[PDB]
């Protein structure tokens, strides 16, 4: 049956209907490469990797854009320190981490510094159209004028709760004047400055996907102000909503507690992989970690603990044992298991807002069958075996993105 | 003793003298990511990886900039094909290839699209200064005026051998008008266009290293026109030579013949690694391939063949066997080998224009000693053994960039 996606705009699961048949344009907010990528951000990027893989298995042609914030968003020549040196250091580490977790590369991976010119044009566009105003070298988005025209700022997060350069405190910066402390700067119509965080993603998303595209993803912390500002920028620039489906991935906790460097309940991705940490009793292969992650729904809070990870590992091994045993299973003239029925149960879970936990459970029905088949307690024809092998590898390696561990 | 570097400007080995004590600024021309990275380009990037590593072992603080040409140099929205999709595909593959060959990441890795704004300013600079002129939306560098002022175009390649928009046929483009066929374009003072290849590297090199920096590297095919144009651009912009030491890596051949897709004498890096090719009789670990490469001097032509690679592999194994056997060697009260003398021979080869073949030969003296030590035919004190272990691992893993193969 057809795919359903939870949409943060409406708070309900919706029939997914693409703007262009057989095609999906998809944008996910990427890392700010001024420090090491956090584990919770890895989960978000892994969740949208799974979603990207699933959209392709279903047969869509998916253009997946995921940006890199290498300029601005500071809220996050040999003797002079170089911002681009830092950017390079954490960009490389970011890609090494994601490669270990077997994430596919996105179709396009634009950088904010790669699109200053496009962002300066959008700022001009919003100034000339009345949605923005220059103030002491910066440019701010006029929230109250945006509202007076009826465009409803806050429709995503559904909130109205809670300096001198701005007409109103809720105005946000599209362009910021560079102070002498700012090394990264660019000439512009308003002096030397650097981009506002939110306008980077609007310039980059619409350039490669259009004024309106199917899916926009990110962590739930981006819902406000970031994604709220992307919506307002897109509606004020193009006169239409930029995104039909807004997807938000949920938090990650450890031992039921929030991940905090200040609390001490903190662990970097590599520390969890290598076991160089005091929360987990061993090292863990990233595919085991990925398996564990996918046992939680991307909109659920994922909690990692030593006992939960060990349980995921035991379940991971059983799955892969069956995967190896399929190539050696014997064949009978009749099948006492219904592979067609299992695949329909597995597939429906997948197109039910990418329900990886339920999908994994249906995979265990096939795992249980493989060990039963091996001991002659069940039988299977050659055609059903070929079908079982194709579907099970496709779910395990292509959709879930798991991989074998020697 | 002190480092000597061959300089293409003078055609001789020169005492290396840095612009700033204990520091090296270093720029190497990077790949054009519109196709798969060629093996010969891998050799060039591997040669400068070795050089980068060697400059650090010697104790210099090295800022290594290596660019990416993701816009322009074409001489090299869901339904519309996307240049940035292609760029992304071959950028990822480029980094995966180099990671397999154990190259370090450069300190900064700028992209041409990341610096359109800086390149537009340099073009203005050269127009206002008389070195360049607008012509039908493009901007061209005036070679004859550059020469009339005495700046000698051609000092690098030492040549003068061998359309309607240009004052003279030797003029080269700093900025090119975009035709409707060009998807990649940018607004500018002269209309919509895209950067000229040569001016990308001048804007990017000087921004992160200064108006004059120590070393500029690249393949020997870049000497003209590319590096000749970088010299002219830097001298016309800044009134001084941009580079004190010009380094050029030489060609790669297979079976004594030129690598050509048209000839059929062609092999991609991954095909050589995986053995999925008809020139080599097996697969080869990239560290073995890297060892083979470093047995040729970076300014020599490297020829790869099945018999040469097998010989390199046999020599690679012997080296690593000794490397493993050092931790188990027994110690005596006296040393019948002079580790101090060997290290001085090994180090002098290194600072003799990065003479990896000679350095590897001196490493085999230490390899020969390790097998002799194991059989009691030679002796060594504990202090000499500790020194031998430190220097030999440092040359093998840190300088040569080799790695163990399980
Ligand atoms: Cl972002
Ligand atoms: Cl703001
Ligand atoms: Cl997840
Ligand atoms: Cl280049
Ligand atoms: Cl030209
Ligand atoms: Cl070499
Ligand atoms: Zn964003
Ligand atoms: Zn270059």
């Amino acid at each position: 049956m057809q795919l359903k996606i939870y949409n943060s705009l409406t708070g309900e699961k919706e029939d997914f209907k693409p703007i262009l048949e057989g095609n999906v344009g998809m944008y996910v907010c990427g890392p700010t490469v001024y420090s090491n990528v956090h584990l919770g951000n890895v989960r978000t990027f892994l969740s949208f990797d799974f979603i990207y893989r699933s959209l392709q298995y279903i047969g869509y042609k998916v253009r997946y854009v995921r940006n890199i914030t290498d300029a601005g968003h500071l809220t996050d020549r040999l003797e002079k320190l170089e911002p681009m040196e830092i950017v390079q250091k954490y960009t490389v580490d970011f890609h090494e981490v994601l490669k270990k977790f077997n994430l596919l590369p996105p179709t396009i991976e634009p950088t904010a510094t790669g699109h200053i010119i496009e962002q300066i044009e959008l700022t001009k566009k919003l100034i000339d159209t009345g949605f923005a105003y220059e103030s002491n070298g910066s440019v701010y988005f006029d929230v109250l004028e945006y509202n007076a025209r009826g465009l409803n700022y806050g429709e995503l997060s559904r909130r109205n709760i809670e300096q001198g350069e701005k007409k109103n405190p809720q105005d946000f910066a599209l362009w910021k004047k560079a102070s002498p402390q700012h090394i990264m700067r660019w000439i512009s119509p308003w002096g030397e400055g650097f981009p506002g965080w939110h306008l980077e993603c609007t310039a980059m998303s619409t350039k490669y996907l259009g004024d309106k595209f199917d899916i926009h993803g990110g962590g739930m912390d981006l819902k406000f102000p970031h994604h709220e500002c992307e919506i307002a920028q897109g509606k004020a620039c193009n006169g239409t909503e930029p995104v039909n489906y807004w997807m938000h991935a949920n938090m990650l906790t450890m031992n039921g507690q929030r991940m905090s460097k200040s609390t001490g309940n903190y662990i970097l991705p590599m520390e969890l992989i290598t076991g160089n940490n005091s929360f987990f009793e061993k090292a863990f292969h990233p595919s085991v970690l990925r398996f564990c992650f996918l046992q939680a729904h991307y909109r659920s809070v994922l909690d990692i603990s030593n006992d939960a990870m060990l349980a995921s590992e035991k379940g991971f091994s059983r799955l892969m044992d069956a995967v190896k045993l399929v190539d050696e299973l014997q064949v009978s003239e009749k099948s006492t298991v219904n592979v067609q029925e299992w695949y329909e149960k597995a597939y429906s879970a997948l197109v039910d807002d990418f329900n990886s936990p339920i999908l994994i459970s249906h995979l265990f029905e096939a795992v249980k069958w493989v060990f039963l088949l091996k001991d002659g307690k069940e039988t299977i024809t050659a055609d059903d075996l070929a079908f079982l092998k194709e579907k099970l590898n496709a779910f395990v390696f292509d959709v879930l993105g798991l991989q074998t561990v020697e």
